[PDB]
């Protein structure tokens, strides 16, 4: 289930850079095993360059929910989360990340070198507490191979 | 011209809290002395917890600017911008922040210990070179009031 729902976050990624609506990225939040939002970034779209694709599926989701907080949900992101992202994960208390590629992957094609200390494990006034994977394998294949298939299909930020 | 942005952002911290929008906290975006967004922090009335009064007045800002990047734009908050919103504040390209009281100001009245970082200079992945003043004498004594003044007008979310 964490490669079905990463995948999807990957297609997310692909739809927003087809449609114009925002760079590489996707995110998906599930209650269990029910999807709660998919969503991209939405920069582009919105003229609003706090819409990443974490951001956008946490308001959505809080919005499903009707409430602010997320303890019973996961969220899968196709790409490593941005210290505002990871904020924003944090303020939401969604219990589980699952993410796909690591920024580098993102940095690599032009995107600012911009990696959450919390994250990864070398914060000292942001420790994170929730369950953090780091997909390998196919789904780091997959989530990997966004930013070569999508290089210069779309406008940076 | 500090001074009075900061009181600015100050009096959206007690107005946001005493209408129930969400937590004292306020911010004010500038445009060489023109206020492109003066908000505080919307998480109850919105139902969002990314909903914080920097990322509001960010997107506020943006909206209205019709561009992604606030460059020519500083930004004044009430509070020192946690994780999330300084990574809004770095996303954005806003060019200077000026922020009332510490972080400790908050979370001695109940909020997450939750603080940034790349603002304190002590990631090891995320760095700021963000110009950044701390205010100091009478609108930071105000600032750091906001949290004892407003504690019984709001609960903890
Ligand atoms: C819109 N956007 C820009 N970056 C950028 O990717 C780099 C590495 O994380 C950082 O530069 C970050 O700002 C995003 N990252 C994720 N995970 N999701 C997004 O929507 C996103
Ligand atoms: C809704 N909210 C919660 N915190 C809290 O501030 C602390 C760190 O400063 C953290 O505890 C964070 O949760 C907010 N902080 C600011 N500056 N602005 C907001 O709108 C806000
Ligand atoms: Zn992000
Ligand atoms: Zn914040």
């Amino acid at each position: 289930s964490d490669h079905k729902f990463l995948t999807q976050a990957v297609e997310e990624a692909y739809k927003g850079v087809d449609c114009g609506d925002g760079g590489p990225f996707g995110a998906v939040i599930v209650h269990n095993n029910e999807v709660v939002a998919s969503c991209h970034n939405m920069v582009l779209k919105y003229t609003d360059p706090t819409a990443h694709a974490e951001v956008t599926a946490i308001r959505e989701a809080c919005k499903k929910l009707n409430k602010i907080e997320l303890s019973e949900c996961e969220i899968y992101a196709s790409c490593e989360p941005c210290p505002m992202c990871f904020g924003a994960i944090h303020l939401s208390r969604l219990k589980r990340l699952v993410y796909g590629a690591k920024a580098e992957a993102a940095i690599a094609i032009g995107f600012d070198d911009f990696i959450a200390d919390a994250l990864r494990g070398t914060g000292v006034y942001q420790k994170s507490s929730l369950e953090i994977k780091k997909a390998d394998g196919n789904g780091a294949a997959i989530a990997e191979q966004v930013f070569q298939n999508t290089k210069e299909k779309f406008r940076l930020y």
